[PDB]
């Protein structure tokens, strides 16, 4: 406690070195006559160390002290390859300074020395870290590029500079470029270090991949580099033709899409917690690609895996609101009189007659549950809501499934309350589904959002009340009779079900509290709609989430279809003569 | 699944064919030197078909290479004639290309040769289809109408290019002007094209219709063109004179007006789907065609028939507010003591004292109910809700007042749910009839929409409850106080009429309903014009569209009123000598 306490004392504790040593502030200072009475008489350690590890020629080069380096050179010229000793520049070199400096002539004069081209500044300073105002990477031409010097960035290739090298996180000189904030510049230097590239097709630096497997191309799109993207696309899209304003130009969709596994532009933009990001999608190599992905094949597979989510739960409804008999039997309606329990448990079943009906019918909400698990399960260990928190609902309502499976089978008194779970984990995960003008747009996601809230509440305080005497807290008597005692709690014209003579049980009491927030999220959700839609162009930041969410909700509808469905985008060039890779036609007008 | 893959494909394939074809890609590379060591040793197939059914003159024809395409023309000049042999571009030739491409020396040298210009190009990439990024015609002299190339186009015309073409569409050269982005240029063009008309009065071409019966000028109020439309008013206004700032105009208003009968620009501009042709009803010419028209005759005749239609829903209610006896009669009250029914059937009627007064009553809601489907039912043979959709509710209205008649004569039990019906359908409808400080503005019409909203569900909350016993669930047990409950209800004071131990009428089930629905939006439609009205210049986005409304409601107005009220606008121009159209005066001041 702390760390940054630590470089503020040595950069003080720096300060404080150099104000002591001589050779150390006069190499500050620039004092050519006193570093010439202190060199040749009388004999000062030269190879003076200061606070951080430097060198009389470090600080030399720190402050542009040209007339002061040349001196230290002359007299000394082993201080050329002297590192920074310390921890925080271990690796640090004189030339290291220079290039950032922008210093040419001690540049030129240090290159003339022999100064290493490839000297890796290891040093926690230049660590990729937060607490780091910049990150240029480790070596000299990695510096250069992040400076804009062109000039000292062919002089160092010209004195034999690895445009291949890798700094500690296996970045090459292209990824550092694309973390950088000027970006409209950096894409004229990033075209320099091409230049000098091996010319070959294959050991392409653009090909490089980081050590978290990504090509820069690919690093562009997860940090939401704009100028960086479409200034990289340029070099993977191709110009079919052109007829008067319109323009088929043909784009490579090779590291854009699957697969993969993991690898694909499209899964790194949508489980990334970078905001920044998302407008990546709305390229004009990318955006083309999503709209078609979810026109045809995305938009009908999700009704119609919608459709088939609406039937199960409908139908294990359709097995609560007939749950299982009998009567209290006991006695014990006499004492505890607060207590109003016709308690019903089995079995005393099968005794079939209209109860194979729901038999199948609890069959089908197993099967289906374990199916949920079975595509949910594998699928956590290999998380990022966008996207809406429909598989953290969906996980949890085939577990209060299976625990009502172990509820029965013990015949324990306490069914309901993992049952009643299941009901509202079932609908509401429904309105999820409302992914498939902009005030009526925003609406009629509410009016699916409502009757979708309601449908899992009523259901629910239905079974909570449907066991309990309706003489006393009588507003869920029957089904259709709950629904719309519920649908009026919705809105608050009801004074909600209310009792205190009577001992209701202990879901109302946490049912009806979470229906009683729900209900106005919903309506306070309903507002910002109405408003957010008119008051600015927010709408637009209210409507590219909804279509990041579609987008997000695509690529989850790809990776468990199998490949007889949901054909591959684009065009193949086998045969045509493309290879290998599938491409896409796009044209467009300019006006 | 999908015809645009197709395109992608062939678009690909074509490219894969011009690869092969050695005479097809040096036509796109203008390899001169490869063109004749090709067709003069050895003589290669010159009338070569490639993918797309082009030419090698085709393919030297999209890519501008006109060296190569020179020497195509020189060594077979029978290459200009033949058009795409495609389905995809049945009927382009090798002119059509060098239009749009603008290269005059290409279309210079096809002239030459002789290439045919009336060439229709039918392919289906041409169509005026969502899929197509461009629409420009057939012929190719609307093809360099649409480039903006005046020169191409008089150099059209020179070799005879028919101005009175139309395509497959039955579209002039003016029409497809008008459906281009271009609006600020495409005027200039405009006027191009209509100095080679045949300079006579008689077969214009300002005046050859669309095949969808639209004339340019009619064209562009429909399409909502705001820079064409002024443009083509400037032919058809004349200025009477100048008394300094004064400027009395005298607009055509001819195409601007009815009859008729479906075609006058103001019915196309209220029954379109296109928001954009809103703005036409606002330009000098028409905007003050319409507030004349809703100032006299337009407000009053609205108002007229607005007390008309309040009493004869007034008197509707009179004769549900007393409907007819008698008491129970029958035992059942004992048995399913959930019920609450002192029902009430006839007849039993005559019987006359008070009971006549309510026969011409129900009387006049028969006559008023046919008449109202006597001017609706012969309207809808001959639909848009700009609007309000008044008239979807009005034929529904007598639909159950007919069906309340069907459901007397035959002394049905269920006399109350079509009858109901009608009441908040009678009500609801006369909220439409607001039409008739902007906050201030927009407030009035909630103080009237809420308290027709109340006049017509207390109504029917009385009707609900008048057979059933007040003694529980008593909210509505005359009139004035089931007013007062309903009004107190509007505003979620009330708990709202709810009971349990009693089984309510399924009417109260479904009406309180919506009731619960329309007191929300009411009451939401509120604060977006309390905030709406303020926070922004939104309020013009709130106000044109009622504005649209009045003028929707004014052009209904016209249609079935007959033709010795509501006389004809403007001024006719039969003696005084003009003839024999009807023109407006309109004077405007300058600063
Ligand atoms: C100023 C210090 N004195 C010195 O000789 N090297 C240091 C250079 C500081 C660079 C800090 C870059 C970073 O924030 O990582
Ligand atoms: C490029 C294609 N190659 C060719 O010879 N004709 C085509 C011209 C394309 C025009 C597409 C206009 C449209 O979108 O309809
Ligand atoms: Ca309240
Ligand atoms: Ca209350």
């Amino acid at each position: 406690e702390s760390w940054a306490q630590s470089r503020d004392e040595q950069n003080l504790l720096q300060q404080k070195r150099i104000w002591e040593s001589p050779l150390l502030l006069a190499a500050k200072e620039n004092n050519v006559q006193a570093l010439y009475k202190l060199l040749k008489f009388e004999g000062c350690e030269v190879h003076q160390k200061g606070a951080m590890g430097e060198t009389a020629l470090h600080i030399a080069a720190l402050y542009d002290n040209n007339e002061a380096a040349q001196v230290l050179m002359e007299a000394a010229p082993e201080l050329v390859f002297e590192p920074m000793t310390s921890e925080l520049y271990e690796g640090q070199t004189a030339l290291h300074i220079a290039v950032i400096n922008q210093n040419v002539n001690l540049v030129r004069a240090l290159l003339a020395r022999g100064a290493s081209v490839s000297a890796r500044a290891t040093g926690s300073v230049f660590h990729y870290r937060p607490h780091n105002l910049i990150y240029y990477g480790e070596h000299p031409l990695s510096f250069a590029a992040c400076v804009g010097s062109e000039e000292i960035v062919r002089l160092l290739i010209e004195h034999g500079a690895d445009i291949r090298a890798q700094d500690s996180l296996g970045n090459t000189v292209l990824h550092i470029l694309i973390l950088q904030p000027n970006k409209t510049f950096a894409c004229q230097m990033y075209n320099l270090l091409l230049s000098y590239d091996g010319g070959d097709h294959l050991k392409s630096l653009e090909l490089v991949p980081n050590n978290q497997g990504l090509t820069p191309f690919k690093l562009a799109g997860v940090e939401g580099n704009i100028v960086m993207f479409q200034h990289l696309m340029q070099k993977r899209k191709h110009i079919q033709w052109t007829y008067g304003p319109l323009t088929s130009t043909l784009y490579d969709l090779t590291e854009i899409d699957s697969s993969g596994d993991d690898q694909s532009l499209l899964e790194l933009i949508v489980t990334t917690k970078k905001r920044e990001a998302r407008q990546i999608l709305d390229q004009t190599p990318v955006k083309e690609l999503v709209s078609l992905k979810w026109k045809r094949y995305g938009r009908p597979y999700f009704c119609v895996l919608g459709a088939i989510y609406v039937l199960y739960i409908i139908c294990f409804t359709m097995c609560c609101v007939y749950r299982p008999l009998k009567p209290r039997i006991t006695n014990r309606t006499n004492p505890r009189d607060n207590t109003l329990l016709q308690q019903k448990l089995l079995q005393e079943a099968y005794v079939t007659p209209k109860d194979d009906l729901r038999l199948v019918g609890e069959l089908v909400s197993i099967v289906g549950a374990v199916i949920i698990l079975l595509v949910e399960i594998p699928d956590i260990f290999r998380q990022t809501i966008l996207g809406g928190p429909f598989h953290v609902i969906i996980v949890t309502y085939a577990f209060m499934v299976l625990v009502t499976m172990v509820m029965r089978l013990t015949n324990s008194d306490g069914e309901v309350v993992p049952m009643s779970f299941a009901l509202v984990l079932g609908w509401c995960n429904v309105m999820y589904f409302a992914r498939g003008k902009m005030i009526f747009g925003d609406l009629m996601r509410f009016c699916w959002q409502m009757a979708v809230v309601i449908l899992g509440f009523a259901s629910a305080f239905y079974i909570i009340f449907q066991t309990e005497d309706p003489d006393e807290l009588g507003h869920f008597y029957d089904y259709p009779m709950a629904l719309f005692s519920t649908f009026e709690l919705f809105l608050t014209i009801i004074d909600g079900p209310a009792n205190y003579d009577v001992d209701l049980p202990f879901m109302y009491s946490i049912t009806y509290a979470a229906f009683a927030i729900i209900a106005t999220l919903l309506m306070l959700n309903l507002l910002i709609a109405m408003m957010g839609d008119t008051h600015w162009r927010v709408a637009h930041e209210r409507d590219e989430l909804w279509r990041a969410q579609v987008v997000a909700t695509t690529v989850m509808l790809e990776r468990k279809l199998p490949r007889c469905l949901w054909p591959r985008s684009g065009i193949c060039g086998r045969e045509y003569g493309l290879g290998d890779r599938w491409f896409l036609r796009v044209e467009d007008r300019q006006d």
